[PDB]
C-alpha cells in the first residue's frame, strides 16, 4: 500500500492474544477489554523502554464496541469499558506520543459477533478518522463470499484513503481466501500496509512451529510481495506470557526479525520478566527486523531435524537463524560453509560475524573459504550477523 | 515388589533424556556417555544441595555397555568410555553416600542395539550385585513375544532377589505389553518397585500432557495399585533443560508429585537456572511426593480446560492441583467448594491451605461451605496443601 506507511514492519502493542475478549470487568477487572487496561498499557509503553525500542502502536482488537451502532449509523465505544470513548483514549495515546490502532470486521460482524462493517465502509472510516485512529486492523469473519471479501478489503482501503488521515492498514484478506482460492499477493500489496496469511497465533510452540512451517513451505509464494509499504504478517509476539520456553522465545524474536514481520507483542507489560523485556527491547534484533532494505528473510536448508534461514540486510550484511527442531537431547553440533551464506555474497572475500543469540558474541573475522561451527539448543535459534568485510 | 526398598518413590538422576547415546567422546568429550558425566553429576549432587533434597540414585541409561560380552559371557562397560569399570564408579558413587543405577534389556539387544539380557538374566544379575549396583532399569526392546516379556521380567526380578544385594528393580513391562494385552498392575507389582506405563518423554509440553492425559484416563487401573514398594513410573523430570516454559516446568513438578512418581532428573546439573534448582529442590512439594502414606493421587475434575487432581496425604492432610490447559490468553480463574476436595473430609469442619506452586502463600481457614478461588497461568499449574483442622 503506497500511503508513506510501514516503510519498516509496524512495531506496537495488540491485545488480542494475551487480553482476549474478556468483557467481564467486575469479576475480571485486571484483563477486561477497558479504556484503564489501554491507558495503563500505554503509560508502561513510555516508562519502561517499549516506545524508545521502537513500538510505537497501542492496538485494540475486537471487542471495544456497543453491541449496537449509535442512532446516526456510526460505531460506538462500548459505554460501560470506554465510558471516555476512543476519541480521548487517543488523546491520551497522542500525549504520550504513541499512535492508536483499533479493530472492525469487512462482513457483518466482528469474529467476537459485534457490528461489521459490510455496509458502512465509509462512515466507519471517517468515524475512525474523526477519532485520531492512527492504524486499522480489518478481520475477515462473517462474510459472504470471495467477492465480497475483496470487495469490502478495497473498499474500506480506499475509504480510509478518502478520509485523507494517515491509517496503518493491517488485512487478513489472504487469510480469509484460502478457504476459496489462492490469494494474489500483488493485489493485496497494492490495498494493504500488512496481511495475515495463516491462522491466529496462541501462547504455544506448537502454533511457533505451524507459522514457520507454513511459512516454509509457501515462501516461493509471498517472499518477494513483501517489501516498504506491504508486509506478510505471520501474527503477535507472545513473548513475555507463558507457554514458550527462553529457547522457543528467542526462536520467535529471531525469526519475527528473519521473516521481516510486524512486531506487535501481545502480553501484559505490568507483568513481564526482565529476560522476556531485554529480548523484545534487544536493539541489534530489532535492528534486523527494521533494516531499510526491507527484504524478507527465506528458508536456505533444512534437514535432520535443522534449519537454517537468512536474510539481506543493507550494505551486504546477512541476518542468519539456525533452528533445532529436535525436541529431546541436548545442544547439537551444526557446521556450514560460510560460503554457502548471503549467496556466497556475505564473506566474499571476508565475513565479520556477530551471534546476536540466544547471547551477544563478537565471533571474529570468516574467510570466503572459512566454516562456521555453532551450537544450538533443542527448540532454540542461533541468530547470526554477517558484516562484509575487506579486512583479513 | 517386597525388597524392602522404594518404600518411597525413588529419587535422583538418569542420563537419557539429555544426553542419549552420544558415544562422540573425541568430538564432545563433555557430553558423551562416560564415566567422567557420572562423576561430575556425582560431585554436583553432593555440592549443590540434590543429596540433601533427598536425590540419591545416580543412574546409568542405555550406551553404557562394550558391543560384545566377554569370554566369559558377561556385560562389560566400553573400555574406553568406562575404563575403570562399573564396579570402581560404584565405588565412587559410594564413597559420596550415594546409589548407582545401571541399565539392561529383558530382549536380545537393548533398544540402542548394545547386548541383551535374554539367555543371560541369572549371571547378569549376579554381574551387577558383584559390581556394587544399587538400582537396575530394565528396558523391553528386541522380545519377539509376550510369554518372554513376562517370563523375563519375572525371572530377572528373581534373579536380583537370589544375589543377596538390596537393588531397586525399575521394569517396562506394562509399556510394552499394553499394544497386545491389558497389562495385570498386580502380578507387575509382585516383581517391580517401578513400572514404565508410557511412550518415553521427551522435552516439549506436549510429551507432558500426553502422560497426564494418559494417566488420567487409565486411573481406574493403575491408582490403587501403587504404594510403598511399587510405583507408577510416568518418567524422567525434564526441568532445567530447553522445552518447557517454567509454567510447564511447574506443572511437571506438581503433578509427578500428586502422581507418587519416581523423581529421576534428566538434565545437566553443571548447567541448570537458579529458578529450575529451586523447584526441583522445593523441600514442601519433595515432602507431598514422598508422603509415607505412599497413596497416588488422581483427576478429580475435567471440564473447561481445567484439571483438579488431589493426594490423600499422612495425618489428614490433602494436596490439590488445579491445571489450566487452554494455551492462550490469560491467567484464568478456577473455583470449586472445599466440600468437593478430599472426599469431603479435607474441610470438615474446616481446613488451612497452603499454596505451595507457583509460590508459597498461606492463603487461611476455609469452613466447609466455603469455595477455593484460584487463578491459574495456561500451561501452569496451582499446587495446595490442605490441613484439617482437627
Ligand atoms: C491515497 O492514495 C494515494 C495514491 O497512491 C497516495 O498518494 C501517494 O502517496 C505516497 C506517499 O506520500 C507518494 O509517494 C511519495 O511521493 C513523493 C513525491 O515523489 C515523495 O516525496 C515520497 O518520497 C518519500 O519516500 C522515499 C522512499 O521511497 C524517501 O526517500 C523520501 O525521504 C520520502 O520520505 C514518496 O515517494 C506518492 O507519490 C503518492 N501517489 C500519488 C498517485 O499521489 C496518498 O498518500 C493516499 N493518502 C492517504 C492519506 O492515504
Ligand atoms: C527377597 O525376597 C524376599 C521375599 O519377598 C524379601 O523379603 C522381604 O523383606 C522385607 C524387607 O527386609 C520384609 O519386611 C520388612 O521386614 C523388616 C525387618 O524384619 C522390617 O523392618 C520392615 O518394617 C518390614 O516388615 C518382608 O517381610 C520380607 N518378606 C519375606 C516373605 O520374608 C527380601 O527382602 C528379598 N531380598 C532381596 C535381597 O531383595
Ligand atoms: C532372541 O533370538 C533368538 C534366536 O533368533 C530367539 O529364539 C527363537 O525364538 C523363536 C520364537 O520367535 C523360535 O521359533 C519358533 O520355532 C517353533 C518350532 O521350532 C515354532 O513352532 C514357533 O512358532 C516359532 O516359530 C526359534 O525356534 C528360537 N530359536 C532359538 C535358537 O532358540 C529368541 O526367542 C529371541 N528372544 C527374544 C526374547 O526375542
Ligand atoms: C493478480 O493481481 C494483479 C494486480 O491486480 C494483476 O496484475 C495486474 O492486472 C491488472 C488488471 O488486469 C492490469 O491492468 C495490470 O497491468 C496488472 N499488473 C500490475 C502489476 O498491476 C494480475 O493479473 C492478477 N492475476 C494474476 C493471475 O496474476
Ligand atoms: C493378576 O495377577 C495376580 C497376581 O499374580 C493374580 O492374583 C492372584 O490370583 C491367584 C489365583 O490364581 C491367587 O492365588 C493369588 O492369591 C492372587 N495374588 C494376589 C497377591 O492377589 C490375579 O489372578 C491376576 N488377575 C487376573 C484378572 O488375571
Ligand atoms: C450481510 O447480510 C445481508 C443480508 O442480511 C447480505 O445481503 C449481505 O450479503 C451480507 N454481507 C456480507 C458482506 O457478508
Ligand atoms: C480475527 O479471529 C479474530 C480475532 C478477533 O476476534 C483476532 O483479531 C484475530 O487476530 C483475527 O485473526
Ligand atoms: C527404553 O527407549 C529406551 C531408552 C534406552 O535405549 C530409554 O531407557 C527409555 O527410557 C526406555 O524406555
Amino acid at each position: 500500500l503506497d500511503n508513506g506507511l510501514a516503510r519498516t514492519p509496524t512495531m506496537g502493542w495488540l491485545h488480542w492474544e494475551r487480553f482476549m475478549c474478556n468483557l467481564d470487568c467486575q469479576e475480571e477487572p485486571d484483563s477486561c477489554i477497558s479504556e484503564k487496561l489501554f491507558m495503563e498499557m500505554a503509560e508502561l509503553m513510555v516508562s519502561e523502554g517499549w516506545k524508545d525500542a521502537g513500538y510505537e502502536y497501542l492496538c485494540i482488537d475486537d471487542c471495544w464496541m456497543a453491541p449496537q451502532r449509535d442512532s446516526e449509523g456510526r460505531l460506538q465505544a462500548d459505554p460501560q469499558r470506554f465510558p471516555h470513548g476512543i476519541r480521548q483514549l487517543a488523546n491520551y495515546v497522542h500525549s504520550k506520543g504513541l499512535k492508536l490502532g483499533i479493530y472492525a470486521d469487512v462482513g457483518n460482524k466482528t469474529c467476537a459477533g459485534f457490528p461489521g462493517s459490510f455496509g458502512y465502509y465509509d462512515i466507519d472510516a471517517q468515524t475512525f478518522a474523526d477519532w485520531g485512529v492512527d492504524l486499522l486492523k480489518f478481520d475477515g469473519c462473517y462474510c459472504d463470499s470471495l467477492e465480497n471479501l475483496a470487495d469490502g478489503y478495497k473498499h474500506m482501503s480506499l475509504a480510509l484513503n478518502r478520509t485523507g488521515r494517515s491509517i496503518v492498514y493491517s488485512c487478513e484478506w489472504p487469510l480469509y481466501m484460502w478457504p476459496f482460492q489462492k490469494p494474489n499477493y500483488t493485489e493485496i500489496r497494492q490495498y494493504c500496509n500488512h496481511w495475515r496469511n495463516f491462522a491466529d497465533i496462541d501462547d504455544s510452540w506448537k502454533s511457533i512451529k505451524s507459522i514457520l512451517d507454513w511459512t516454509s513451505f509457501n515462501q516461493e509464494r509471498i517472499v518477494d510481495v513483501a517489501g516498504p509499504g506491504g508486509w506478510n504478517d505471520p501474527d503477535m509476539l507472545v513473548i513475555g506470557n507463558f507457554g514458550l520456553s527462553w529457547n522457543q522465545q528467542v526462536t520467535q524474536m529471531a525469526l519475527w526479525a528473519i521473516m521481516a514481520a510486524p512486531l506487535f507483542m501481545s502480553n501484559d507489560l505490568r507483568h513481564i520478566s526482565p529476560q522476556a523485556k531485554a529480548l523484545l527491547q534487544d536493539k541489534d534484533v530489532i535492528a534486523i527486523n527494521q533494516d531499510p532494505l526491507g527484504k524478507q528473510g527465506y528458508q536456505l536448508r533444512q534437514g535432520d531435524n535443522f534449519e537454517v534461514w537468512e536474510r539481506p540486510l543493507s550494505g551486504l550484511a546477512w541476518a542468519v537463524a539456525m533452528i533445532n527442531r529436535q525436541e529431546i537431547g541436548g545442544p547439537r553440533s551444526y557446521t556450514i560453509a560460510v560460503a554457502s551464506l548471503g549467496k556466497g555474497v556475505a564473506c566474499n572475500p571476508a565475513c565479520f560475524i556477530t551471534q546476536l543469540l540466544p547471547v551477544k558474541r563478537k565471533l571474529g573475522f570468516y574467510e570466503w573459504t572459512s566454516r562456521l561451527r555453532s551450537h544450538i539448543n533443542p527448540t532454540g535459534t542461533v541468530l547470526l550477523q554477517l558484516e562484509n568485510t575487506m579486512q583479513m
